[PDB]
RNA sequence: GGUUUAGAACGUCGUGAGACAGUUCGGUCCCUAUCUGCCGUGGGCGCUGGAGAACUGAGGGGGGCUGCUCCUAGUACGAGA
């Protein structure tokens, strides 16, 4: 437990990957306020939540569109060093991506529950084995009508090739 | 202010006086409301002995517009926007 030892098992540096608009971007604004580097927060292309807020997604013509490319983050929650990656959705566009997963012991992919398991999402599971890479998986949108949670598992499952392992369970969805 | 008066000029027409549904500058707009109506306000009588109060409510009138923002929710919808 010297004071090297020490720093190096007390980080933790990780991926966040994606299909296209499935919302990397934004677990990851919401990641920085668990990590007290944003005291507000905002949303995406500065819009429907208020306020020249954002943010984080560096450039620009991300902010005019919808993302762009990999913007990497540092910050303390509980015990721990996190340093975090922000990889882009979409075929052509990346690349770096892959090139990102080189720096990323792990890795969390977070998935439209309104959509399943869509394209870019079976490609990357292809490219994480290349380094049996660990999976977080986070099902997102549950504000949104979704589709049967039981189902989703099976679309991991089947399409990705890997067992799921529920710690949460959604109580209904959309409105409800 | 415009434009159908009287002054004056331009262009135009006519020998001319004058003329143009061409133009230009100037140029007196009265009424104390009797009736109807309408807004308000009293007087009289009626309502069945006379009086002071408080009512019922037939009916009449006034009022009746709308923006943006937030919650639902950036949810439904949407590939996105
Ligand atoms: N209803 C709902 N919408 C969400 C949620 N998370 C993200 N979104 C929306 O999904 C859209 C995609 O946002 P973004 O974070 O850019 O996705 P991304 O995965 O970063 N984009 P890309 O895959 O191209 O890099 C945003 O417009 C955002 O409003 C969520 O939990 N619920
Ligand atoms: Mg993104």
């Amino acid at each position: 437990l010297s004071p090297y030892l020490q720093e190096v098992a007390k980080r933790r540096t990780f991926a966040i990957i994606s299909h296209p608009d499935a919302g990397k971007t934004t677990i990851t604004e919401k990641v920085l306020l668990f990590g007290q580097a944003i005291q507000t927060a905002g949303t995406v292309k500065g819009r429907g939540s208020n306020q020249h807020a954002k943010s984080d997604w560096m450039e620009m013509e991300k902010q005019r569109g919808i993302s762009i490319t990999t913007s990497v983050m540092q910050f303390p929650y509980h015990d721990c060093l996190v340093n975090l990656l922000d990889t882009p959705g979409h075929e052509d566009f990346s690349e770096d991506t892959y090139r990102t997963l080189t720096a990323v012991d792990c890795c969390l992919m977070v998935i439209d529950a309104a959509k399943g398991v869509e394209d870019r999402t079976r490609k990357l599971m292809e490219v994480t084995r290349l380094r049996d890479t660990p999976i977080l998986t986070f099902m997102n949108k549950l504000d949104r009508d979704i589709r049967d949670p039981m189902e989703l598992l099976d679309e991991v499952e089947n399409e990705l090739k890997i067992g799921c392992a529920p710690i949460t369970w959604p109580i209904g969805c959309g409105k409800l």
